[PDB]
């Protein structure tokens, strides 16, 4: 396989202590996707550290991080600071017949910092640092020139800058593409994944939103909003919760049928274990009025029922069924719940 260079996967088979170009050495393995790898590597002539992702010695994969490259540098491009919440590569090239992508090395992912909580979650306080520089982000990717759909939101997707500061970057666009062709595709991680591709309608940049607002609920409590087996339970968990989507979304949905009934008067149902619809209430999850999740906030700073009322209702208008009036990266930011 490739000169001896790859194994039976097509990925690079990676040597700690290896030097590429007299200019790179691979420290280690950091990072495995469907994509290859990601290595941290020695950069000796800008003397500092960088992320390497090797894409598989692979076509399909190859003209997909092709893609990845074209957004990476569109969004490089841009004049504004907004740019700095996504990850930075400094450049790419071929290397032992592999696509290299070179980026800044970042820190721990948000999974981690979950694990380190014991998956039982981070302040409010926290979370609202997230959510601003996540809605920025956001803010950036719908600029028209851009309109980029990152399509795999997740906690293992955005990383702390350095293990000290609450800044924050997206990466693994891998996934992503421009808005264009509304089609429908079986995308994002399941948890994270909106009720619009559950249902087999096509997607636009307000699933990034959905997959957002599951992110920062998971981030205070320490757990997924709607963990599902699969895609009947993932429907039934976020149903559990938001009620039954509106009958004008169900009677375009290709796929109304896999979760729901249509009865004789027009009216939709889950189709035939689980909570009943609406009845596991954001209120409770979160704690509103019980000090926070589990009651673990009860008497802290910025854990007020107020603070908890405004963090509800902005989670409430990421998690609208309806794709058109969800909320708006802008509308996001103006939120009470960032009025400090
Ligand atoms: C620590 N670190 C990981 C990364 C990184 C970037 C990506 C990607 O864009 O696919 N995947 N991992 C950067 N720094």
């Amino acid at each position: 396989y490739n000169d001896g260079y790859d194994d039976d996967n097509y990925d690079y088979i990676v040597k700690n202590g290896e030097k590429w170009m007299d200019r790179y050495e691979i420290d280690s393995l950091i990072g495995k996707g469907s994509f290859g790898q990601v290595v941290k590597a020695y950069d000796r002539v800008e003397q500092e550290w960088v992320a390497i992702k090797i894409i598989k010695n692979k076509k399909a994969f190859l003209n997909q991080a092709q893609i990845e490259v074209r957004l990476l540098e569109l969004m490089n491009k841009h004049d504004t600071e907004m740019k700095y919440y996504i990850v930075h590569l400094k450049r790419h090239f071929m290397f032992r017949n592999h696509l290299c992508l070179v980026f800044e090395m970042l820190s721990y992912n948000l999974y981690d910092l979950l694990r380190n909580t014991n998956f039982r979650g981070v302040s409010l306080n926290l979370t609202r640092k997230f959510a601003q520089q996540m809605c920025t982000a956001l803010l950036f990717l719908a600029t028209p020139e851009l309109s980029i759909i990152h399509c795999d939101l997740k906690p293992e997707n955005i990383l702390l800058c350095n293990p000290k500061r609450s800044a924050i970057k997206i990466v693994d666009f891998g996934s992503s593409c421009q808005l264009g062709q509304r089609i429908y595709q079986y995308i994002q991680s399941r948890f994270y994944r909106s009720p619009e591709v559950l249902l087999g309608m096509p997607y636009d940049l307000a699933i990034d939103m959905w997959s957002l607002g599951c992110i920062l609920v998971e981030m205070h409590t320490g757990e997924p909003l709607f963990s599902g087996a699969n895609e009947v339970d993932q429907m039934n968990k976020i149903v559990e919760v938001l009620g039954i989507p509106p009958a004008h979304i169900l009677d375009q949905a290709p796929k109304a049928r896999k979760f729901f009934e249509k009865l004789p008067d027009g009216t939709w149902n889950l189709k035939k274990e689980y909570k009943p619809p609406g009845t596991r209430k954001l209120h409770n999850i979160l704690g509103v009025e019980t000090g926070g999740p589990g009651g673990r906030r009860a008497g802290e700073s910025g854990h007020t029922v107020a603070d908890y009322l405004k963090f509800k209702d902005l989670i409430l208008r990421m998690l609208d069924y309806d794709p058109k009036t969800r909320i708006q990266p802008y509308y996001a930011l103006q939120h009470s719940f960032f009025k400090k």
